[PDB]
């Protein structure tokens, strides 16, 4: 029941609105790779998405709701997402792997492999520690669901010991992401799977922010 060792190949496009608040317009494209159920049925199309988290960042307290939709078919994600507290403490950047991978498109002859879909319309808990090289870190936890027809995404985000003179806090991190792999592992003694990869982030000087993620994800019902 629980998948082997594998991968998620993963591009993502940051933008904005012509119209727009502070926002950020999100385009991601996730392929599972690296291999020699009721819950699949329900990705057959597009599925409407509303994610809503609620941070704290060294004390700056801040709020993004986004919505969307997915098309599984293709692995094909689009959201917009809005904070409904003005101008953020953290960069966009910082959030993006915070702010859905059920929609991840994995090939037909790993389709006994997926464990996001398996675990639908129940959902699953998503628990991650995002570490940023001599900085600060993330602490992450959500519920990721089904509620009615529509994917619903709620996290519960705590920063702590940033730096005030730092690339997160000072906001120099540039507006674009790169492209990552996302390494799957099972783990028995939870009934779930383990992530791990390392984030990067382009500063507007010229070097790299490195994000070091450490991912878990267990089942609901």
């Amino acid at each position: 029941m629980l998948p082997d060792n594998h991968y998620l190949s993963t591009q993502t496009v940051l933008s904005k609105d012509p119209n727009e608040r502070d926002h950020m317009v999100l385009h991601e494209y996730v392929n599972a790779a690296g291999i020699t159920s009721q819950g699949e049925e329900l990705f057959t199309g597009v599925v409407p998405i509303l994610v809503e988290l609620d941070g704290d960042v060294n004390g700056h307290k801040f709020s993004v709701r986004g919505e969307g939709e997915g098309d599984a078919t293709i692995g094909k994600l689009t959201l917009k997402f809005i904070s409904t507290t003005g101008k953020l403490p953290v960069p966009w950047p910082t959030l993006v792997t915070t702010l859905v991978q059920a929609f991840s498109r994995y090939p037909d002859h790993m389709k006994r492999h997926d464990f996001f879909k398996s675990a639908m319309p129940e959902g699953y808990v998503q628990e991650r520690t995002i570490s940023f090289k001599d900085d600060g870190k993330y602490k992450t936890r959500a519920v990721v669901k089904f509620e009615g027809d529509t994917l619903v995404n709620r996290i519960e985000l705590k920063g702590t010991d940033f730096k005030e003179d730092g690339n997160i806090l000072g906001h120099k991190l540039e507006y674009n992401f790169n492209s990552h792999n996302v390494y799957i592992t099972a783990d028995k003694q939870k009934n779930g799977i383990k992530a791990n990869f390392t984030v990067r982030h382009n500063v507007e000087d010229g070097s790299v922010q490195l994000a070091d993620h450490y991912q878990q994800n267990t089942p609901i019902g």
